[PDB]
């Protein structure tokens, strides 16, 4: 047991919930991990996977980001600060992507489960780059239900930050692509006081949060410090009561705790 370990042990027996982390030095490709291979519920961290996928379908059709995309009052579903901007209008899958990801828009989101053919679509891009953990059953509205034991849109921290690697600092996607997924997460307007609030303000991060019943918080960032390889981290959280608040502040102590190592 690594002194890490301990100190997110102590961190979570603190927090009275679930915690679990995956991270990856790139620099020695070595992990800490912390409940590595148990399932947590994916919550938002899912918008990922579904971009990243309309992404890849853009290495053939060149201009697919440029589509429009028609938004309908019918289209609304449970939290849509963007969508429901262009009501009886159009977005572009450029604009339906960074809504997604940087918004957390649950409209935009199912945008692009549609593009992929449904929710098998987004599991199947994860299974084409070798996750074979994800997986994504439902759409927006639902898919945040984090019911305790439910393996429906669930991964371990593991499998999620070795395709967050993958996705951002390897090779999965184009060069054009994977440097878009930057540029989105980099971007990210709603993790301040997640895993950014516990990393040296001397870093950039691109992350993605995520949120649900039980209590569950979420956040998986990518992460350059200023002279030494990058780092791939996922913080994940779940708590044993279904009306728990969230607690973003103990993934930026997790944070913090693996920064301090």
């Amino acid at each position: 047991t690594s002194a890490v370990q301990q100190k997110l042990a102590a961190l979570e027996k603190s927090s009275g919930g679930r915690l679990g982390v995956a991270l990856i030095d790139t620099a020695d490709n070595t992990q800490v991990l912390y409940r590595g291979d148990e399932r947590f519920p994916m919550c938002s961290t899912s918008k990922v996977m579904a971009a990243a996928a309309v992404l890849k379908q853009s290495e053939t059709q060149k201009q697919l980001l440029n589509q429009p995309v028609e938004i309908k009052p019918a289209d609304l579903v449970n939290y849509n600060p963007i969508a429901e901007k262009h009501v009886n209008g159009t977005m572009t899958l450029a604009e339906l992507s960074a809504a997604a990801l940087q918004y957390s828009d649950n409209t935009a989101m199912n945008k692009l489960i549609a593009q992929l053919g449904g929710p098998g679509g987004v599991t199947a891009f994860a299974r084409a780059i070798g996750d074979e953990t994800f997986r994504l059953d439902r759409t927006a509205s639902t898919l945040n239900t984090a019911i305790p034991g439910d393996p429906r849109d669930t991964t371990t921290p593991r499998a999620m930050a070795q395709t967050l690697r993958q996705l951002t600092l390897g090779h999965a996607l184009g060069e054009t692509q994977r440097a878009q997924l930057v540029t989105w997460l980099k971007g990210n307007t709603t993790g301040a006081a997640s895993i950014r609030a516990g990393l040296p303000t001397s870093w950039t991060v691109g992350d993605k949060t995520g949120s649900g019943d039980y209590g569950t918080t979420n956040d998986i960032a990518v992460i350059w410090p200023q002279g030494r390889a990058p780092l791939v981290l996922v913080t994940y959280f779940t708590q044993p009561q279904q009306n728990a608040e969230s607690r973003r502040d103990v993934l930026a102590s997790a944070a913090r705790i693996i920064a301090e190592g």
